[PDB]
């Protein structure tokens, strides 16, 4: 199956989840590409890929506002050709600030609302892939099953 994994990252934490993801998923057999959301186009963004693991960090207090890279994509997501594709989410936060990885439902719940098929519960870490090696393992095993 051929996963893109699709990130958005200001210090780099969610861009090491997504990394440590790339290895994991690679190793199970699968060909798999890493995207900077920097260097990316939303339209058709999906096409040719079976499953797309996105992730960003969130930015905003009260309100919620994703990673500066990922937004417009984000707004821009019924473009990219997820219908029937398999998706799931994960983010780097901070318990400290309010809407702690809100990216993820808000990813979860826009993606289901195209037709893509959310495989699991995305991921949440605080900090980078290492301050929580066991979850980012754990939640990588997940979409291997349903990949
Ligand atoms: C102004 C500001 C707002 C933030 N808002 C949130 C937030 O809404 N939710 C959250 O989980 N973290 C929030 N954070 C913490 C960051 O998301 C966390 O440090 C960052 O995700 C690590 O991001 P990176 O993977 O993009 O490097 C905020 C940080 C700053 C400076």
């Amino acid at each position: 199956s051929k996963v893109l994994i699709l990130f958005g990252s200001s210090t780099g934490n969610t861009e090491s989840i997504a990394q440590k993801l790339e290895e994991l998923v690679a190793a199970g057999g699968h060909e798999v590409t890493l995207l900077n959301a920097a260097e990316a186009s939303a339209d058709n963004l999906a096409d040719g890929y079976d499953a797309v693991l996105m992730g960003c960090s969130a930015w905003g207090m009260e309100d919620l506002e994703l990673q500066d890279d990922f937004a417009p994509l984000f707004d821009e997501m019924e473009n990219m050709g997820l219908k029937g594709k398999k998706l799931a989410a994960f983010a780097s936060g901070d318990m400290e600030y309010e809407h702690y990885c809100g990216a993820v439902p808000a990813i979860e719940e826009k993606a289901r609302g195209l037709g893509a098929e959310v495989i699991c519960e995305g991921l949440k870490i605080e900090g980078d892939a290492s301050s929580d090696p066991d979850a980012v393992s754990a939640f990588a095993e997940d979409v291997l099953k349903k990949l």
